C-alpha cells in the first residue's frame, strides 16, 4: 500500500468516472485558473483572436450591406470606416478598436447608424473580454498555494520522552521573513480499519491532537517549531511500542494553514509521514543560536535528528508501570 | 410540509414585505453582482451609453456656447475640437476620449479653458465608470459559490452500527483535483417543535455533532469521506427507532464550507436530507481502489448504499440493553 | 449614561489626543478608502491633475533645454514633439500620453534621448497612478460593511420561559436571497463594575453565551432566527428578576459576522439593546408561513412581540424553587 | 538574552543557510510584493523596457527580413509600418502598441502576414505584463500589515488583584474609527526550558489563556480594552511571586488578528513584553470619559499605569492561604 500524500504535499488520488462534466463548465473560471499556464496562454490567445474575427466580419458585413465596398474612391460618399481596402483591413480596425490602439488611419464616420452601436457593443464587450483574461491572469499569478512552496516540514517524525510523556513530534518551518497570519496546524491519522460489524473502511481519517484543546495549535511561526503530539489514552499511538511500530501500517498527514501576509489569501501546505518515517527514540537537533542581536536559524540542522535514551514500551504500558510505581 | 433546502442546495424561502428597499441601493454593488448576467450585460451597456451621451451633450453645449458651430470652415479660428460636423460627431469624440480610442480625426485644441478641464473631468470619471464595471464583472466571474457546483453530497443518509454505536452517516465529495482549504462540515437539524410553555417554533434549528468537539469536523477532503454523526444521549436521534423514523418529520441540512484554493474566497455548498432520504440499516458502498501507484475513486459507487444487519431499536434502548448486559 | 452602540450599529466613541498621526499616512491606503466619497473624488481629481502638470512642465523643460521653442517653423530640425505652440500644448500632450489617448497631432520624434526615457518613465508611473486610484475605487465600491445594511436585528430583546429555562432572546434577519457564508453570532454584555479591590472598570465587556460551546452560534441564516441566550448560573442575567431589570444599567451588544457570498469578504453587522429595550415576559411573533411550495417570511412581524405568562422571579430563584420542588 | 519580538512587532530572527533558494522564484509573486518599493519601482521599469526592446527588435527583424529597410521612399511598396527611419523608430512603435498609445504616425499595413500575428502576440502579452505589474502594485499598496500600524499595545503589562484573583493584564487599542472585523487576541509565553530527559528547548512557546475557553478572546474593540490573563493553576505565572519575577527570564508575545473592515484582508499586529516590562502591583489608568453624547478616549492615559496595594505572594501561595482561611 502506497502513501495517500507525498512528502511534498501532492495527493496520490485520481477522480474517475465523473459523469457530470457539465459541472466543470458551470464554474469555468475555476477550471481555467486551475489549468497549466500553457493552456491559459493558449486560450487567452484564442479568445482574443476570435473576438477580433467575430467583430472583424461584422465590421465587414455592415460594410458590405451599406455598400461601402462597391465604390472605394469617390468624393461625395464616405464609408463607415475610411481605408478598408479588403478582407484584412477590417481585421486591423477590429484590433485598433478592441485593444483601443486606434491608429487613426482607420477612422469611423457618420454615415451608418449600424456602425455607431457596434463600436459601442464592441468596446463594451471589449472590456468584458479583456477584464476576464486579466482577472484570470492576476488570480493565477497571485494564488496562495505558491506560498506553500516556502513552508517546510521536517523529513521525519520522532517519538521520545518529554517531561514524563511519550510524544510524537515533527518540526515545521517558514523560509520567508514574512508571516503566515492565523497560521495553524492540524494532523490526520490515515489507516484502514474494520468495524466490529465487518465494515472495512479503506483510508479512515481520524484527527490527531496537536494543540486544539488549548489553542496551542494556533502557531506564531517565526523560527522552526517542533509540533508535539502527546501520546495519551486518546492517542492512536497509545498501544504502540517500539517493537510494534514497524509492523503498523499507518500514515500521518500533516496540514499547515494560514494567510499569506501580503495577499490576505489562505494557503495550505501539506506533508506526510508513513510508518517508516517515524523514528522511535529520537530528538530534533536544535536549529537556534543567538549571534549579536538576532536569533540565527541554521537550516542545515532543520531535518536533522539524534538518538536519545528512550523506553521501548508503548505509552499505555509506560503509564501502567508508572501508576503502579506511585501506588507502591 | 415541504423541505427547507433542496438536494442541490437552494433554499425554498421567499422574503416578502421587505419595506426598506432603500437598503438594496445603499449597497448597490451587492445587488448588481447578485443579479443575473442578462441584467448585468444590460446595465453595463446602459451605463456606458449614458456617460457618452451626458458628456457628448456637454461637449456640444460648450461647443455651442463658445461659438464653434457658427463657422465650420474658417482659417483664423479653431474650435475646441476639429471636425464636429453635427449632432452625432460629438458622440464619436465622446467615445474616442472615454474609451480613449481617440482616432485623432477629432482632436482637442487650445481655444477654450472650458474644454481642457472637461477632458480631464471625463478621463477621471471615465476611469471610475470603467473600473466599477470591470470590477463588477471580475467579481461576478470569480465568485466562489460556483465552486460549490463541483462539491457533492451523497443522495441518501444512512443509519447503521459502527463499533457499537448507532451512527447517522452521509458521504461528501470534491470532483476537482484542487483543494478546498480550511474545509469544514456542519449540519443542522430542522424540525418544528413546541416548548412546554406553548410556543410553537416553526422550523427550529439545532446543530448536529459531526466532529466539532474533536476537530474532526475540519476535513482533509481528497477522496470522498463518510461524515458520521454518532447517535448518543445528546443526539436528536437518540430516541428514534427504525419503526419511528418514517413517522418523524424532520430535515437535516448539511453544510460544507471552505476556501477555493485558487482565489482565497470562501464558498458554501449545501444539501438536505428529509426523513424519507434517511435509510435505516444501510452502509455506503466503498469507492476507493488502489491501482498502480494512485488511489482510484469510482464515482459510480459514490451515491450507492447496501443493506446490512442492523438493530431496529433506538440508540437509547440499545444502550439501555447493553448497560444491563454488562451489569449482569 | 448613553449607549455604547446605537441600534443601527455605529459606536458612540471619539478617539482624541491621538498624537501619532504619523501613523495614518504610514497606511495611507486605509485612510483613503475610509474617507467619504467627496474626499476620494477630490483627491482622485487632484492626483491626476498634478501628474499631468508635473510631467507637462518636464515635457516643457526638456523642450526648452533642447531648443525646440526657439524655432517653431523650420524644415530641417524636428522637435521632440510636433505641435507644441505654447504653455498649454504640453499639457494636452501630457494627457494624450498618461491617459494614453494620444490624438497623434502631438507626436513624439527621434531628436532627443531625454524624451524617449521620459515617455517611458511617464507610462510606467502613469500605470502606477491609474492603478492605485482604480484599486482604491474598486475596494471602496466593493467593501463588505455595506452588506451589513441588509442584515437586520429585532428592535427589542425578550425574556421568557422556554422548556423550563428563562431565556434572553433576540431575532436576526437577512433581507437578501443570497447567503452570509460562515455566518456567526456573538454578544457582549457591557456594564460598569468595580472589583473588590476598588478598581472601577468603565464599560466592562463580558461575552454572553449564544451557542459557542455547541457550535449553535454558527448560523445557517435564511429566514429570521431567534437567537437565544439561556440564563443559567454563568449568565450575567442569573440574579435579575423582572422587578430588578429596570433598575439595572447594562447594554447587550449583538454582533453578526460572516462573508458576503459574492465577494469572499467578511462583514460585521452590529446592534445594541439597552436595559429599556429588553421586554420581560414576551415572545417573538412568528414570521413564517408555508404557501404553495415556498416558505414565506412576513417581515411585517419581524420586530413584533407579544406578552405571555411568565414568572417574575430571577432565574436563580426559579432554579432554587424548582430544585426544592424536585427535592420534596 | 535578547527579546524574540520587539515592542513594535518585528521579530529578531534571521533565516540562514536556506539552500533551496529555487523556492523563492517558484512563488516569484510573493518575493516581489514582499520587496521594498525601490526594488519594485526598479523591476517594473526594467520589465517594461525589456518588453519594448524584445518586441522592438522583432519589429525590426521582420522589417529587415521583408525588405522594408532597403527602400524607404517608393510609391508602389508599403512597409509593415509606415515611418520607421532607423534603429530607434521601431522602439517608439513598440511603445505606441504595448501601451497602446499608437500616435498613428507609425501605422501598421497589410503587406506582411508576419506583422499581423505579432501585433496580436504583443497586445496579448502586453496585457499579461501590464496586468502582472498593476496587480503586483495594487496588492503591495493594499496589504493589511499596514493596518497594524494603527493598532496599539500598552507599553507595559501589569499584575494585580481583580475580584480575588491575581491577573496579568495588558491594554490594547485601535486608533481608527473603522473596525477590525473578527478581531481576536492570543498570547504566547516564550521561555527556554529543559525537559526531565535533558532536552533543552531554546525558545519554547506555550499559549497563555486570554479568553479562548469562553470566547472572551474574540474582541469587540472600539475604545481600548484591558486584556486580562487570570493566573490560575494552569498559568505559567502560578508560582511566580513579586520577589521572583525580576529573576525570571521570559517573554510574553502578544498577537492581535482580525480583518481590515474595508479590504476583507486579515492583518496581524504584534508586541512583546519582556520580564522587565511586567509591573507587579499596578493598574491601568482609565482612558474613558463621557462628554456630551459620545465616549471620549484620552489616549494620553493609554500607556499610563498606577500603583495599588497588592500582595507580594505568588498566586499559588495566595490560593493556598485563602483555601486554609475558608477551611478554618
Ligand atoms: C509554456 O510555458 C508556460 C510557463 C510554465 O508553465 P507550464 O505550462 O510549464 O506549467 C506549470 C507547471 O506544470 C507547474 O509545475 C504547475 O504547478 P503545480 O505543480 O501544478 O502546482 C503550474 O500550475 P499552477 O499550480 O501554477 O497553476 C503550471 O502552470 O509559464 C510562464
Ligand atoms: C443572456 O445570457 C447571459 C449569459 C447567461 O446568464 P443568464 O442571464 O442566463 O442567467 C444566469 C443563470 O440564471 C444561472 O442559473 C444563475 O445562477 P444561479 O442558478 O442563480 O446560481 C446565474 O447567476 P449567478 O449565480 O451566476 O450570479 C445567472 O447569471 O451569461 C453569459
Ligand atoms: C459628493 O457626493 C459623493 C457621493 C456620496 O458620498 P458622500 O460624499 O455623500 O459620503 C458618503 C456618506 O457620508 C455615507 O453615509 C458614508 O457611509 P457611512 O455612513 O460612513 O457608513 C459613506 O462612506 P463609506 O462608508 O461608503 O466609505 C460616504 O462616502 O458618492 C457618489
Ligand atoms: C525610493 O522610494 C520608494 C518609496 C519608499 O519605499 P522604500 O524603498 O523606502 O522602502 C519601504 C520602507 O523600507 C518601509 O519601512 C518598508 O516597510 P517595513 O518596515 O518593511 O514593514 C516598506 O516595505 P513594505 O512593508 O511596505 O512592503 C518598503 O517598501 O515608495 C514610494
Ligand atoms: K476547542
Ligand atoms: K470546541
Ligand atoms: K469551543
Ligand atoms: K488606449
Ligand atoms: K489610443
Ligand atoms: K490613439
Ligand atoms: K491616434
Ligand atoms: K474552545
Ligand atoms: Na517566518
Ligand atoms: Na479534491
Ligand atoms: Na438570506
Ligand atoms: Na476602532
Amino acid at each position: 500500500i502506497q502513501r495517500y500524500v507525498r512528502k511534498d504535499g501532492k495527493c496520490n488520488v485520481h477522480h474517475g468516472n465523473v459523469r457530470e462534466t457539465y459541472r466543470y463548465l458551470t464554474d469555468i473560471f475555476t477550471t481555467l485558473v486551475d489549468l497549466k499556464w500553457r493552456f491559459n496562454l493558449l486560450i487567452f490567445v484564442m479568445v482574443y483572436t476570435v473576438t477580433w474575427l467575430f467583430f472583424g466580419m461584422i465590421w465587414w458585413l455592415i460594410a458590405y450591406i451599406r455598400g461601402d465596398m462597391d465604390h472605394i474612391e469617390d468624393p461625395s460618399w464616405t464609408p463607415c470606416v475610411t481605408n478598408l481596402n479588403g478582407f484584412v483591413s477590417a481585421f486591423l480596425f477590429s484590433i485598433e478598436t478592441e485593444t483601443t490602439i486606434g491608429y487613426g488611419y482607420r477612422v469611423i464616420t457618420d454615415k451608418c447608424p449600424e456602425g455607431i452601436i457596434l463600436l459601442l457593443i464592441q468596446s463594451v464587450l471589449g472590456s468584458i473580454v479583456n477584464a476576464f483574461m486579466v482577472g484570470c491572469m492576476f488570480v493565477k499569478i497571485s494564488q496562495p498555494k505558491k506560498r506553500a512552496e516556502t513552508l517546510v516540514f521536517s523529513t521525519h517524525a520522532v517519538i521520545s520522552m518529554r517531561d514524563g510523556k511519550l510524544c510524537l513530534m515533527f518540526r515545521v518551518g517558514d523560509l520567508r521573513n514574512s508571516h503566515i497570519v492565523e497560521a495553524s496546524i492540524r494532523a490526520k491519522l490515515i489507516k484502514s480499519k474494520q468495524t466490529s460489524e465487518g465494515e472495512f473502511i479503506p483510508l479512515n481519517q481520524t484527527d490527531i491532537n496537536v494543540g486544539y484543546y488549548t489553542g496551542d495549535d494556533r502557531l506564531f511561526l517565526v523560527s522552526p517549531l517542533i509540533i508535539s503530539h502527546e501520546i495519551n489514552q486518546q492517542s492512536p499511538f497509545w498501544e504502540i511500542s517500539k517493537a510494534q511500530l514497524p509492523k503498523e501500517e499507518l500514515e500521518i498527514v500533516v496540514i499547515l494553514e494560514g494567510m499569506v501576509e501580503a495577499t490576505g489569501m489562505t494557503c495550505q501546505a501539506r506533508s506526510s509521514y508513513i510508518t517508516s518515517e517515524i523514528l522511535w527514540g529520537y530528538r530534533f537537533t536544535p536549529v537556534l543560536t543567538l549571534e549579536d542581536g538576532f536569533y540565527e536559524v541554521d537550516y542545515n540542522s532543520f531535518h536533522e535528528t539524534y538518538e536519545t535514551s528512550t523506553p521501548s514500551l508503548s505509552a499505555k504500558e509506560l503509564a501502567e508501570l508508572a501508576n503502579r510505581a506511585e501506588s507502591n
